[PDB]
């Protein structure tokens, strides 16, 4: 593992379940005291929880305030909440548009710079930021969610300018990884037979150079490495999690 | 020229003033039916304009009704409206901020929401969105602004996807452009000394491979390629205007 | 079209059939003084034609050489010439994998090197690369082609620093294009069969959001923008023409 | 550390100084089996030596079955050998253009090539190339050294692509690293004067953001994680060792 994470604090956000559960649990793992931020109670955990809606800016200022204030610091932050909804520009409400970059982006933007002025106050803090493979490579039927992810990544550029040397921003882009959001994509279109569901996956999982979609313990090993010394000399970029999705052209070729 | 832009109705946002007053004259040139969608007025100018706020749905939807009423078809949108304010996370207001990503992405997200309708009813309509080459490369102290531009890529790439083949979407990213805005960013650095604005416009101009900072009628051209039918198989890309400043490393070599 | 590119000396490499036979009857038509470097007989064609074996950098070089003379000057140079071969590996000779690097990248520099000092003779002279979709999503079994399109867009870049603002240099990437070489890939893999043919380029064609493959022609209208003044400002650069394929994640979503 | 890199046995190219060695070096920490083919000796070190031409296929050939047969077993590849002459497509000799390319590219090219059927015996091995920053942002009057990383790319990519999901193949993006390289190259442009070049050194260290050149040890950490079951989900990508370099535009804003 990464031993410089032992003992530091880290917040991860949306991590009752799916990947940031797997994030939260990597860095319990690593020795790290480990809070939550989320809406949901992640139910007996070993890391912290604060109930916290990240589009409310002023709840996610008083969660931080809070931590930095029962910890002494903050190490690392995770932004990971985020929602996704399908629909054409023109059948999808405004609102739900709207409300897809307000989690997505906003919740990104709130929680950074609420953490940033404490996360400057210890030596070499990190921001890790989960963007997607869509911030390449994109689905139909997705603006919203396409949009938010492709701002998130030029939110985790400018933070990383913003801040460099002392504090580090880098974002991760995973593509089809085994989560309750994917499973639930999956039923959306093939239904509750179980049987349906692990073939509607296994295809997505085909369309993957890897054969297979990947695991959240899979995106979890690279947010640590980025959160950690190991990547001292790294910022601003997108490490892909992907499994070569995004460098992948669909066409055929003689075998 | 292209010859198939004659009569075509085009909409260009912002076109009162900068990149956008050209990309509007430039299809003017081209024997287009030009309306400009903007808060202020262009005053003496060849093409035609409508008050209209980016930012309000309500005003944008009943502007689009205008021009498809009154001129019987939509087949080319230029979303360009933008703007600009400088400041790290922590100290620009969550108000500016929000602002910024409103005028820059949700602006464009309202004016193709509410012209994909129409134009998907005339032949080969597109979409050409203004993003900047701080899609791929930035500048410090400018957060919304960068986050804005990148999300601008995700909203072509998304738009290019949900409507192709009948309609294409594509963007521009240009550098260092000779506007307004450009010498109101110059002049935050080194005061309104017309001088030493032209010397710090040197500056940046120096700084792209082609030596000088890039003229708005040459964005203009870009558009105007990318929304006729010479760019008929083009979807979902940003055509980089920038003079080479995206592939140049700031590395010295020797001589 | 592009009027300055009237009575200009364009040069295009292997424009005895496919794309290049399509950019060169493209310049022709733009009103410029077309030379075919190709080791095929264009056989009746509107522009002129020399032999010319492009891995032999002597007689490109003794080509160029002759037609600086003949024609008085040389503004554009098209980089065309190019080949597919398939293989994994571990299958295809260590000879045929370095013949494919040969041909369609040391075939670009020595045209390139060679033309250069003539074309700095002339004013805003324009070199343009065809490169492929696949310098960003690639396909199986195509190691030394996917290499020598990755290296292309690096001698672009590398030709677009090294003599700006003199000189500007641009790539196109093409994604599937109704060529004879593409025909050929299809046989490779159904036969002769005009009907089974039409049904495995049916198949690509879907691939692409554009829900077709591409035009010679459309290649074509990219080049002669990039070669024209329309493109003053860009340089470094590689214009896809890919019908969206490069920004298409193979994931199915909702509908 | 990465557990499961203990007693692999892993091959470094041109390991007896800078880059190179700090991966050894690293890799031996990680209790591997290390062995550096090289054509210089890198005298006293905690890991083996081979000499070797990786441009000469013989050897290439020879040495990896002298390491499969001596170890068992070859589970991780990484190619580093390189070289960099600078010079206008120009001024330099056709031959010293060719050179670079047989060393930056072919040398991977061989070495993966005779490698990798033995590697597929073994379970999940992985190859990891060095490329450059200078697959995305270039230098001036370095083209062939600027060819051969992006080709360096496309090599990765297809590697990746060819032989997933039993082998993994990525690349590591290091811009400017403290290395004898890099100071041959700052002693190319100032002199011999060690003050001078360090005043050279630090001015490229204040381009990049981490205000700072990297260390070889940080590229040596990108590479022991993409080697690692840390990295099970990631291929064909590359990872930017950068300190920012490339999401940096040279521009500056009111501060
Ligand atoms: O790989 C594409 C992936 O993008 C991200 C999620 O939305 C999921 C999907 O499977
Ligand atoms: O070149 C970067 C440019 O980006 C865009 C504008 O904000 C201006 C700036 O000069
Ligand atoms: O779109 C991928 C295309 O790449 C290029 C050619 O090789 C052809 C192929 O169809
Ligand atoms: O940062 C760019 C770097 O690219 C690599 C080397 O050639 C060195 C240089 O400083």
């Amino acid at each position: 593992g990464f031993s410089d994470l032992r003992d530091k604090v880290v917040i991860v956000t949306g991590a009752s379940m799916g990947i940031g559960r797997a994030i939260a649990e990597r860095f319990v793992d690593e020795g790290s005291k480990v809070i939550d931020l989320s809406i949901h109670d992640p139910g007996e955990a070993k890391y912290d929880h604060i109930e916290c809606d990240v589009t409310n800016p002023d709840q996610v200022k008083a969660s931080i305030d809070h931590i930095f204030k029962e910890y002494g610091s903050i190490s690392v932050l995770v932004n990971n909440a985020g929602i996704e909804s399908y629909g054409k520009i023109e059948s999808m409400s405004m609102g739900e548009w709207r409300r897809i970059i307000d989690v997505n982006l906003f919740g990104y933007y709130y929680a950074s710079k609420f953490a940033i002025p404490y996360m400057i106050r210890s030596r070499d803090p990190s921001i890790v930021n989960i963007s997607s493979v869509q911030a390449s490579i994109i689905t139909k039927n997705a603006s919203a969610y396409v949009t938010s992810k492709h701002a998130v990544i030029g939110l985790t550029k400018s933070i990383a300018l913003d801040y460099a040397p002392l504090l580090r921003c880098n974002a991760v882009c995973p593509a089809t990884i085994d989560t309750p959001l994917v499973r639930k994509a999956a039923e959306l279109e093939v239904g509750s037979d179980p049987m349906r569901i692990e073939k509607k996956i296994s295809e997505w999982g085909h369309e993957h150079p890897m054969q297979r979609i990947g695991k959240p313990q899979e995106v979890a090993s690279a947010v640590a490495f980025l959160a950690s010394r190991e990547a001292s000399f790294i910022t601003g970029t997108c490490l892909y999690v992907d499994g070569g999705l995004s460098i992948r052209a669909p066409i055929s070729t003689p075998e």
